[PDB]
């Protein structure tokens, strides 16, 4: 490393999370000047769920010079958290953990007005990842009110005939009465006051066999895990823990896809970052990105309540269930511009005037190239003019073959003399390279850091290819003034 890269690890093999891996970057800078960061643990090498993912969280108070321990808020313990090294070959290097729940792809978003900072991750139950979810939203309506619902073991496949209601009380629905059974904050189960609880899974190698064994030790059954006598109905969910003290300490999880459709497959995060309204009717609506296989494809969720309660919107009607993470700007009134990888080989843009609960159709952006499958990007505001106009930020890798030659770009924002979603016009004028065409370069998020200081999280490798998977130390943070930037080349 040069004396340039010195600092240049938040995550990395070795530290406290436990984990040999990571992936998905989330990075903001809080108002008052402190900066935090979130990324999967990624256990078993660096597979998407299914497997074991924790979600790891660090914070700078020195402006983002440098990062404190790495801590875990969304964490299962149904399999342990260890340093494992995966196998690379040909074969072993597609083994995934079959039986783990799981936290994956994070969103950090904080309360301006209140300073409270959320996490958001998916969260799976045991051996599920998107491409394996069933359909249904997971929760049931009980004389009008959603309440999660459970399998219990000796109920037939496919028939949840429990519910979580009020203190966690456990109830049989068909006699609509309580059971000895509850979970607590943690969702762990418990039977007449005490503790359920089952045997951790260990995983080792042998060869290319991964073994999946109970070890002795015991933790806390949770209704999302294999072994559980009650069991949540196994397609994603959306979890969420607050923290008002920057990230010292979490509130208690909450699912929040109450609003997941019953006919969608998988409805998860945009990873990154959330957005507060500014400017506008909306100000002060907290809003979120998420894509689904569903009625819709892109969708949000939005508090105009400080985050006790959420929105789902649709964005459009595909039912293809593309992966269209995106990531939201605003304009200077306060309308929403967002940009959006798709499966159609290119990044889109859209645009709402109502806060984010309608969406225009999907416009390319034609200045960037990218793959088939594209790559998740990261777009911010940037608090400053810049030659004189209002500017956003992207960061993106800008080659149509692979995950590589990843890009900052500066956009300067103009009033076209138009009026509704095109009042306004995007130059992106600045093209900044971050290292050579070849080098690799995936997932990322900018954050503009209280100095004025531009900071990037990304992932320095392609995590696409599957001859780059279970790479170490590739989740790189470097920081650039503004003028460093403003390149053209
Ligand atoms: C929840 C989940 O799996 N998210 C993953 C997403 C997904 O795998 C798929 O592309 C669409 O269903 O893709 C990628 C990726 O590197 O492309 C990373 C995310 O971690």
């Amino acid at each position: 490393g040069a004396m340039a890269d010195i600092g240049s690890n938040i995550f990395y093999a070795g530290d406290a999370t436990k984990s040999n891996y990571f992936r998905i970057p989330s990075l903001l800078a809080l108002d008052s000047g402190t900066v935090i960061a979130a990324a999967d643990a990624r256990y078993g090498g660096t597979h998407d769920a299914k497997s074991k993912i924790n979600t790891a969280f660090a914070k700078s108070t020195d402006g983002g010079k440098t990062w404190g321990q790495p801590t875990l808020p969304l964490k299962f313990d149904d399999y342990v958290a260890k340093n494992i090294d995966w196998p690379r070959d040909s074969v072993g290097k597609n083994v995934q953990i079959q039986g783990s729940a799981s936290y994956i792809d994070p969103v950090l978003l904080e309360d301006k007005e209140t300073h409270r900072v959320f996490l958001f991750a998916d969260m799976m139950p045991a051996g599920i990842g998107s491409s394996n979810a069933s359909v249904g939203s997971g929760f049931k309506e009980v004389d009008g009110k959603k309440y999660l619902k459970l399998h219990w073991k000796d109920d037939a496949a496919g028939t949840y005939d429990y519910s979580v209601r009020e203190n966690g009380t456990i109830y049989n629905d068909t006699t609509n009465s309580a059971t000895e059974y509850s979970v607590d904050g943690e969702y762990n189960l418990y039977k007449n006051g005490n503790a359920m609880l089952c045997k951790q899974y260990d995983y080792n190698f042998e060869g290319t066999k991964l073994l999946e064994t109970q070890t002795d030790t015991d933790v806390n059954m949770n209704v999302f895990y294999k072994d559980a006598d009650f069991k949540v109905f196994p397609t994603t969910y959306l979890a969420m823990k607050y923290s008002d003290d920057e990230g010292e300490t979490w509130s208690d999880l909450q699912i929040v896809s109450t609003f997941k459709p019953e006919e969608s497959k998988f409805l998860v995060l945009g990873p990154g970052v959330g957005k507060q309204i500014a400017n506008g009717e909306h100000a002060g609506r907290l809003i979120v990105p998420l894509y689904s296989k569903s009625s819709a494809e892109l969708g949000f969720m939005y508090s105009d309540d400080h985050g006790n309660n959420w929105t789902y919107v649709e964005a459009d009607q595909n039912t293809g269930g593309a992966t269209a993470e995106a990531q939201i700007v605003e304009m200077p009134d306060g309308s929403l511009k967002t940009y959006l990888r798709t499966g159609s080989g290119y990044i889109a843009q859209v645009m709402s005037t109502d806060g984010g609960e309608t969406w225009s159709e999907r416009v390319p952006l034609t200045e960037i190239a990218t793959t088939g499958y594209g790559t998740q990007l990261s777009v911010i505001n940037y608090s400053q003019p810049v030659d004189g106009k209002p500017a956003i930020l992207l960061s993106a890798p800008n080659a149509t073959n692979g995950r590589k030659n990843g890009k900052i770009w500066i956009g300067l924002i103009s009033e076209t003399g138009n009026s509704g979603k095109d009042k306004y016009s995007v130059d992106w004028k600045y093209c900044y390279s971050v290292d050579t065409p070849q080098m690799g370069y995936s997932y990322s998020c900018l954050t503009e850091l209280p100095d004025g200081e531009i900071g990037l999280l990304y992932e320095k490798y392609d995590s696409w290819s599957r001859n780059e998977l279970h790479l170490k130390n590739i989740l790189k943070y470097e920081r650039f003034n503004i003028d460093e930037l403003k390149v053209q080349p």
